[PDB]
């Protein structure tokens, strides 16, 4: 049968996930998305020859800690956390995502990419060093996308079936 993976888009409000996500299924970029729609989508790929099922979380709004939210996110298989590398901030929140997520999963190696989106602009403010030694410091890949140009959108979902894939 088609394997589906659940795959949940995190990070801080305005750092690209919605228009990470549009890429990904309409290969469109969508430089407007409601910023409080959330809502899935899904799409057949063909990762390394197979065909198999995308289920992509687009998350928003504010946090909330309930058990029925966490029972929600609890549902993914893997989970991006974006950043902007034009927003310090956005950069500086990824160490509470990747906590919420291991707490969630109550788990040390739930399958995680970094991405530092906007890799198209120039006023970069966190180096790609900075980023990459994140990464290494949880022991995960990191991406570099544009979600206007595509640089490295089906880099950052396909790795993370990849590390969905080494976890089962
Ligand atoms: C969605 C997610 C999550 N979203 C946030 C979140 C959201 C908005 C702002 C912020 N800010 C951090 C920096 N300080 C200001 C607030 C943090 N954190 O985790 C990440 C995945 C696993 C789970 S489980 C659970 N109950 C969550 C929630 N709600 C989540
Ligand atoms: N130049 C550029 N702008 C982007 C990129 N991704 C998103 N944006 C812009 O960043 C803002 C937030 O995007 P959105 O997808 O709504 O972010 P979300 O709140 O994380 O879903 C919007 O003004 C988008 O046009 C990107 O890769 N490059
Ligand atoms: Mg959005």
């Amino acid at each position: 049968g088609m394997t589906e993976y659940k795959l949940v888009v995190v990070g801080a409000g305005g750092v690209g996930k919605s228009a990470l996500t549009i890429q990904l299924i309409q290969n469109h970029f969508v430089d407007e998305y409601d910023p409080t729609i959330e809502d899935s989508y899904r799409k057949q790929v063909v990762i390394d020859g197979e065909t198999c099922l995308l289920d992509i979380l687009d998350t928003a709004g504010q946090e909330e800690y309930s058990a029925m939210r966490d029972q929600y996110m609890r549902t993914g298989e893997g989970f991006l956390c974006v950043f902007a590398i034009n927003n310090t901030k956005s950069f500086e929140d990824i160490h509470h995502y990747r906590e919420q997520i291991k707490r969630v999963k109550d788990s040390e190696d739930v399958p995680m990419v970094l991405v530092g989106n906007k890799s198209d602009l120039p006023s970069r403010t966190v180096d790609t060093k900075q980023a990459q030694d994140l990464a290494r410091s949880y022991g995960i890949p990191f991406i570099e996308t544009s979600a206007k140009t595509r640089q490295g959108v089906d880099d950052a979902f396909y790795t993370l079936v990849r590390e969905i894939r080494k976890h089962k």
